[PDB]
């Protein structure tokens, strides 16, 4: 229960109810460090380098400089807090640019923003203005009191909802208390009561309410008192709590870093055991060796991953091909590269929700929107036989509807609960005969065109019904005084009752294969006496025999390039689904008209009290009871289509897809009918463009339409995943190659590998001499943006996990074994290892490592830009001018030797020839396309 008094301002303004401000940022100031630290320190490859850094606090485990094990931990902490702090402040900014929308308030007598709006203030909302919160209609501008709200984003419905004002309290201005029930998740149920003086309780229901992201129509203004605001709304109660999202590449890095830790621990144990278990502290040894080997990979991986993710977010949100795209969760820009299941919405996502009557067909000939002059010159002559047939068809289209128009200065606007009739009447006025004032309580319909103003009065009406699919009225002309029964409905209902025609079924099938919601038309000529014979009275008499004029083809307009987008995203192995809270037949028509269901390809259907097309109740009960079996059935169907689903079922479908198969789920949509599934997916994508953008406000990404998901998944995400995989490969290779060089020095000389790279050299390799060409790899792509359309098959080649697999990790480990062994052993052979040639050998080993990395970087570059050819040269020249001028004590040597340069050439050629020839043979046996 919730009782609201609009007059008692302070009792709700100060307290007692939730403020209208919404929150999209997750971390507040007081829990910014514990939540972020506890989220970042569950995974192994963060906790590992944290433990490595904390080890140096103990003086026994001191491997060397304290300015090499504490400063990169501080740097990763600074970068992480900066990234999530920027994300939180940007989320707060994005939320407040939509919290400041101005709304007229009756009691305040001054427009106040949406964030300042409270519960119980009389808001006067105009026609084209988005509803602030959960309003309740108490007064409407129309004398009848009906208002057609536009629930295109509260739920997925594509039809306007008939909302009448409260009949007892519309004529009232006075202050009246509102008592509604406590909030639930029921998006289609409303309960409450309106309280007036002298104990006159009134009933409330869904028919006199407006909800959060709804848009009003069918008026100029209406006096509505807010009842639910903030997180108590029916919109917010259907949104689940957002969870932290870690990419699957993060998990792959976690696993291969776990077994990298196992590998270096085994290498340390081997070195210590081969040493001879001397020095009386074998455990202190193995810990020191483990810290030595595992402090260059696990912390360089973090900086590279984090700043590469920042680079990916910047490069996503600064693309001219995808204008006005927003990255709201920068922790997962590479999950877009491995998406196999996509769960899309229909209204706003696929369809523009603006339907137009495309083709009119009558008498075995068809007229479309193109060549509309013929029907125009036919209708202007209203005041051979096909001319009168067309005239009567346009007359029927302008009479049989249930559109109730309203008047402005100009440019008349139509209002009807079934927008197909609105498309019909817009078509009629485009032909030339325009619908005008209609009573619908008394009997009058005005119409006029290029000629003289017509006039028709109805006699009685039959309302449209869901299970009937029929809409017909009896109308008499004022000028001609003729009784016409004028009646319309669906094809299947009338194919056996309209006439003895022959060409109807073929044309109905032909246009239904185009995804047009066809309506077959009918008209019956009557006189008076039979009418008052009918009026003396079930439905058998009112339907005896009609005359088939023709039928109407009403299309549901799709967004820009949904055909090509769906075809390309199904050519890339992504199993596109379609879950929507909208009706069933229009969902099927949209699916067929979007080529989501191709030619033939029979469609199955389930509705509880190849292809698929399932009702919301059926899917909900199945995923409540028969999870594994039904999901095993549906993974083989090319498309599964859901209808009439609360956001909970779409979120649960995403959860089940990512749980039973363990795969990544993308979910695109707009409005609050798909916020939960966006939050509960592995990737959430939002769409903007209309008066509500809350799904984009709660999403990981944001694009202006559906055509941009093709570039967001097939090109940006795939490149992001490939670049991150190559980055991790190169970082772990450099760490393992220095570890192998140290271990080979340990086996060839019993002192210690810690003594090999001491002081500046190890810090320089860990941070300065190698950080730049990895990010040179970060800015490289194999295929351009223009060719992400012609080759959607490149997206399929990443589904196995060959980029970061155990086999390729062990290939990297074996390659590091080979290359580091070559470097160290050839350095020892060319330097004649002693205690006096130590400087020369460590010099040649470090130079061999550096040039080895700088050549391996140039080997795995697909296309060469000027941000990559320059970075390599900059780092190489930095090393060249940093050997003498900075160190001057370590690794010193003559270095101007012909023998030394030949030795360096040999030790580098032997290291870089296996990888070059392996990629050459892999290119010449598996060419790319
Ligand atoms: F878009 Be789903 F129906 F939540
Ligand atoms: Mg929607």
């Amino acid at each position: 229960e919730r009782e609201i008094h609009p007059d008692t301002t302070p009792v709700y303004d100060r307290n007692r109810y939730v403020s209208n401000e919404l929150s999209n940022a997750k971390y507040n100031a007081v829990t910014f460090v514990p939540t972020l630290l506890y989220e970042q320190f569950k995974f192994f490859y963060n906790l590992y380098f944290l433990v490595v850094a904390l080890s140096q606090a103990v003086p026994a485990l001191r491997i060397g400089y304290l300015s090499s094990y504490i400063v990169p931990l501080a740097f990763v902490l600074t970068v992480t807090m900066a990234k999530e702090a920027i994300d939180d402040i940007q989320r707060r900014r994005r939320d407040r640019e939509s919290n400041n929308e101005l709304y007229h308030v009756i009691t305040r007598n001054r427009s106040i923003p949406s964030k300042d709006l409270k519960v119980g203030d009389l808001i006067k909302v105009h026609k084209g203005d988005r509803i602030p919160a959960d309003l309740v209609l108490l007064q409407s501008s129309e004398p009848s009191g009906e208002s057609f709200i536009k629930t295109d984003q509260l739920d997925g419905e594509t039809d306007w909802k008939l909302r009448v004002a409260c009949p007892l309290t519309q004529n009232l201005i006075n202050r009246i208390s509102i008592t509604a029930s406590a909030p639930e998740k029921s998006i289609h149920k409303f309960l409450g009561k309106v309280t007036y003086k002298d104990s006159t309780s009134n009933p409330l229901s869904v028919d006199n309410t407006l909800w959060a992201n709804t848009v009003l129509a069918s008026s100029g203004f209406c006096i509505a008192c807010v009842v639910y605001t903030g997180r108590d709304t029916r919109q917010a109660m259907n949104t689940t709590t957002a969870k932290v999202k870690t990419g699957l590449l993060e998990l792959e890095i976690n696993s291969i870093s776990k077994i990298l830790c196992a590998c270096v621990f085994a290498l340390s144990i081997l070195l210590v055991a081969f040493a001879g278990f001397h020095n009386d502290d074998w455990y202190i040894d193995i810990l020191r060796y483990l810290i030595l080997f595992s402090t260059i990979i696990p912390v360089s991986l973090r900086v590279n991953l984090d700043l590469a993710k920042s680079v990916y977010a910047h490069q996503i949100e600064h693309d001219k091909t995808i204008p006005e795209t927003i990255v709201r969760t920068s922790t997962i820009p590479e999950d877009l590269g491995r998406i196999e299941y996509l769960l899309s919405d229909k209204t706003g996502t696929l369809t523009q929700n603006d339907m137009q009557l495309k083709k009119i067909h009558l008498g075995t000939v068809s007229y479309t929107s193109e060549t509309l002059d013929i029907v125009s010159d036919y209708v202007q002559s209203l005041v051979k036989d096909m001319s009168f047939r067309v005239r009567d068809m346009i007359l029927t289209l302008a009479i049989c509807h249930n559109v109730t128009p309203t008047f402005e200065d100009d440019e008349l606007t139509y209002q009807a609960a079934s927008p197909d009739e609105i498309a019909i009447v817009k078509f009629t006025e485009s032909v030339g005969l325009s619908l005008f004032k209609r009573d619908r309580h008394s009997i009058s319909l005005l119409h006029e065109h290029s000629g003289k103003t017509l006039n028709y009065e109805i006699l009685q009406v039959f309302p449209f019904n869901s299970d009937s699919k029929r809409m017909g009225i009896i109308v008499r002309d004022e000028q001609l005084d003729e009784y016409w029964f004028m009646q319309k409905g669906a094809d299947t209902v009338m194919s056996k009752i309209v006439e003895s025609n022959d060409w109807l079924e073929e044309e109905t099938g032909n246009m239904a294969r185009e995804g047009l919601r066809t309506l077959v038309i009918g008209r019956k000529k009557l006189n008076k006496k039979i009418y008052e014979q009918f009026q003396k009275e079930i439905t058998k008499y009112l339907e005896h025999d009609l005359e088939l004029l023709g039928l109407t083809g009403v299309e549901d307009k799709l967004q820009k390039d949904v055909k090509s987008s769906i075809e390309l995203l199904r050519n890339a192995g992504i199993k596109i689904w379609m879950l929507t809270g909208d009706k069933v037949e229009t969902a099927r028509c949209v699916s067929i008209s979007a080529k989501l269901i191709s030619r033939g390809q029979y469609v199955h259907t389930i509705t509880k009290v190849a292809c698929l097309l399932i009702d919301g109740e059926s899917l909900g009960m199945f995923l409540k009871h028969y999870e594994q079996e039904f999901f095993d059935v549906v993974v083989h169907l090319p498309t599964v289509i859901a209808c009439r689903c609360t956001p909970q079922q779409k979120a649960d479908v995403a959860l089940v897809i990512r749980k039973m198969t363990g795969k990544r789920v993308c979910c695109i949509g707009d409005g609050g009918n798909d916020v939960s599934m966006i939050q509960c997916a592995d990737v959430g994508v939002g769409i903007v463009g209309k008066e509500g953008k809350q799904a984009s406000l709660a999403a990981d990404f944001s694009i202006t339409q559906f055509c941009h998901l093709t570039e967001l998944l097939l090109w940006h995400g795939r490149n992001s995943y490939k670049r991150s995989a190559k980055l991790a490969q190169f970082v772990m290779h450099r760490g393992l190659i220095i570890a192998i060089c140290q271990a080979v020095y340990s086996i060839c000389s019993l002192f210690e590998p810690i003594a090999l790279y001491q002081g500046w050299l190890m810090v320089g390799y860990a941070t300065c001499y190698t950080m730049a060409p990895v990010f040179s790899l970060t800015l490289d792509h194999d295929i351009e943006e223009s060719l992400t359309k012609i080759y959607p098959e490149l997206y399929k080649e990443l589904t196995e996990g060959k980029s970061l697999s155990y086999k390729t990790f062990f290939v990297w480990v074996l390659l590091s074994l080979f290359q580091g062994s070559v470097i160290q052993l050839f350095s020892q052979a060319f330097t004649s290892l002693l205690d006096t040639d130590f400087t020369r050998m460590v010099a040649i080993s470090f130079t061999a490592l550096v040039v080895n990395e700088l050549i391996m970087v140039a080997l795995e570059i697909y296309t060469w830009n000027k941000t990559m050819l320059v970075t390599e040269i900059a780092t190489l020249l930095f090393y060249i001018v940093s050997v003498p001028f900075l160190g001057d004590y370590f690794d010193l040597g003559y270095m101007t030797t012909v023998n030394y340069y030949a030795g360096l050439l040999v030790i580098l050629l032997i290291s870089i020839f296996p990888v070059w020839t392996a990629k050459a043979i892999y290119r010449r046996l598996h060419p790319p396309s």
